[PDB]
C-alpha cells in the first residue's frame, strides 16, 4: 500500500503512531543520552561479545536499510554479560545514516548526532527464535555503535564494496565469511537502558547497549551508503538517506553506564 511506513514526509516517524500506537509508549527508542543524568553503576559487568565463529549469509536491501543476515541456529555469535542476565544470538546487523555527515545516528549523546549508527541485533536464547523473542520484554539485545568520519574502518570495506550490487529494494547478494569483530571499537564501555525497536512495529522488547566509543569510518565509506535507494528497480529514484528515527522521551527510565 502507498502509505506503508517509511522515512518520507508522508510516511515517516511523525506518522507511525497512527498504525503503531506504541510509538507514543513508555519505553520507546532511540533516546538522547544526557551524560550528566546517566548513572555510573560500578556493579555493571563487562560485555561479552563472542563473534569469532559468526556465519554471515547474505546482504539485502529491504527498502528501509540493508541487513547482513547470520546463521543463528547455534551459539556461533553471542552477546552476554554486561547488564544482561541471559545469552543472545546475533541474527543481523544494519545501519542508520544521514543526508550529510552531521546527522544519521538514532541515539544522541548530549544532543550530539553522529554520521551513522550500527545496530547488531540479538535475540534471547530463552525464547526459541527471533519471532517469539520480540513478544517478550527481554526478547532482544541490540548493540549500538556510533560511526564518526575519520580513518577508514578496514572491517567495513567488504560491506561498502558490495552496496552497488544491492542498490534497490528487494536486491540481495551472497555475503559469506564476513567477520563482525571488524566492526567493533577497541573499548566496550557502554550505556544501557530498556527500550524498543526503532522501526515499526516499535515493540518494547529491547535491552539497548550503546558503546561509548565510536568507530571511525572514512568519508568515502559512509558516502557509499547514500547511493542506495528506498525504491524498487525501475521506480522513481528515492535515495536512501535519513533512515533514522529521532530521539524519543526518556519518561523516567534510567540510563546506566559502566564509566563516569
Ligand atoms: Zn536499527
Amino acid at each position: 500500500m502507498s502509505h506503508h511506513w517509511g522515512y518520507g514526509k508522508h510516511n515517516g516517524p511523525e506518522h507511525w503512531h497512527k498504525d503503531f500506537p506504541i510509538a507514543k509508549g513508555e519505553r520507546q527508542s532511540p533516546v538522547d543520552i544526557d551524560t550528566h543524568t546517566a548513572k555510573y553503576d560500578p556493579s555493571l559487568k563487562p560485555l561479552s561479545v563472542s563473534y569469532d565463529q559468526a556465519t554471515s549469509l547474505r546482504i539485502l536491501n529491504n527498502g528501509h536499510a540493508f541487513n547482513v543476515e547470520f546463521d543463528d541456529s547455534q551459539d556461533k555469535a553471542v552477546l552476554k554479560g554486561g547488564p544482561l542476565d541471559g545469552t543472545y544470538r546475533l541474527i543481523q546487523f544494519h545501519f542508520h545514516w544521514g543526508s550529510l555527515d552531521g546527522q544519521g545516528s538514532e541515539h544522541t549523546v548530549d544532543k550530539k548526532k553522529y554520521a551513522a549508527e550500527l545496530h547488531l541485533v540479538h535475540w534471547n536464547t530463552k525464547y526459541g527464535d527471533f519471532g517469539k523473542a520480540v513478544q517478550q520484554p527481554d526478547g532482544l539485545a541490540v548493540l549500538g555503535i556510533f560511526l564518526k568520519v575519520g580513518s577508514a574502518k578496514p572491517g567495513l570495506q567488504k560491506v561498502v564494496d558490495v552496496l552497488d550490487s544491492i542498490k534497490t529494494k528487494g536486491k540481495s547478494a551472497d555475503f559469506t565469511n564476513f567477520d563482525p569483530r571488524g566492526l567493533l571499537p577497541e573499548s566496550l564501555d557502554y550505556w544501557t537502558y530498556p527500550g524498543s525497536l526503532t522501526t515499526p512495529p516499535l515493540l518494547e522488547c529491547v535491552t539497548w547497549i550503546v558503546l561509548k566509543e565510536p568507530i571511525s569510518v572514512s568519508s568515502e565509506q559512509v558516502l557509499k551508503f547514500r547511493k542506495l535507494n528506498f525504491n524498487g528497480e525501475g521506480e522513481p529514484e528515492e535515495l536512501m538517506v535519513d533512515n533514522w528515527r529521532p530521539a524519543q522521551p526518556l519518561k523516567n527510565r534510567q540510563i546506566k553506564a559502566s564509566f563516569k
